[PDB]
């Protein structure tokens, strides 16, 4: 699929830095013809076929396809794409709010937690009921909308991993970050919706206690931790836990994806449900 192939500068005004990437950054902007805000991706090309250097334009047009599909409340979406020789860029939804992580570094207490993890699963409930893995969910990419409220709004980001099942499964090597992967991914084995299941509970237990489950010294000690299910609830960090709360972690941290609660038992558990 092609895109705009007109100058974004002839319509919109860059501002603001809001994200930096490996192949991408992420400019706060304007739209001249609306005054309206948004953020505009820009993201490299790959400049021969087989180089690794920018974004194969497999990968963009996947990102871009699942981002059409997306409308909902917690989920970013997309409002135009524009493309030239270098860049492929997308203009999303204005998220300002920073990162559920930043937020983080200012320990939830658990009704904070659910608070924003009952918007997560909803958007989750969402993508999973359109078979859209994320594949990458972790807080750098749970973004606010105003950091300066009681419960603020959240909306997931970052689609570049995102991947349609049509199958139940895809097989493919889509390998984010180690501390938040689940074990399918770790061993390289065919993938679903659950892999972002267990990437919740990753989450789920950092919201709680400030600690990462199965962080190691080293990328390659995080991944053996995390095939073999190696973590622990440490008293230090949840003694004043419920143990309903440990329950929710416990049934999502589960090697076999089989077994692992899906994104409706998740809305179903009893720490979660009214
Ligand atoms: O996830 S995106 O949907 O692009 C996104 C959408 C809206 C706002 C964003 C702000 C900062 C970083 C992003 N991500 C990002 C990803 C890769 C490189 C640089 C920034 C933002």
């Amino acid at each position: 699929t092609v895109f705009r192939q007109e100058n974004v500068d002839d319509y919109y005004d860059t501002g603001e830095e809001l994200g930096s990437g490996q192949f991408a950054v992420v400019k706060k902007c304007r739209e001249k013809s609306t005054g309206l805000q948004y953020a505009a991706k820009f993201i490299k090309k790959r400049r021969t076929k087989s180089s690794r250097r920018g974004v194969s334009r497999e990968d963009i047009e996947r990102e871009v396809s699942i981002l059409k599909e997306i409308q909902h409340p917690n989920v970013i979406t997309l409002h135009e794409v524009y493309e030239n020789k270098t860049d492929v860029i997308l203009i999303l939804e204005l998220v300002a709010g920073g990162e559920l992580f930043d937020f983080l570094a200012e320990s939830l207490t658990e009704e904070e937690a659910t608070e924003f993890l009952k918007q997560i699963l909803n958007g989750v409930y969402y993508l999973h009921s359109l078979q859209i893995a994320h594949f990458d969910l972790k807080p750098e990419n749970i973004m606010l909308l105003d950091r300066n409220v009681p419960k603020p709004r959240i909306k997931i980001i970052d689609f570049g991993l995102a991947h349609k099942i049509d199958f139940g499964n895809e097989f493919k090597n889509i390998f984010g970050t180690p501390e938040f992967v689940a074990p399918e991914i770790v061993n390289y084995e065919p993938l679903g919706l659950e892999a972002d299941m267990w990437s919740i509970g990753v989450i789920t237990y950092i919201l709680l206690s400030g600690a990462s489950p199965f962080l190691g010294d080293t990328k390659q000690e995080t991944l053996a931790n995390v095939s073999a299910v190696n973590y622990e609830f440490e008293d230090e960090y949840f003694s004043n836990t419920s143990a309903l709360a440990k329950d929710f972690i416990r049934r999502l941290l589960v090697k076999d994806p089989k077994k692992r609660m899906t994104i409706q038992d998740s809305l179903q558990h009893p720490w979660i449900k009214p």
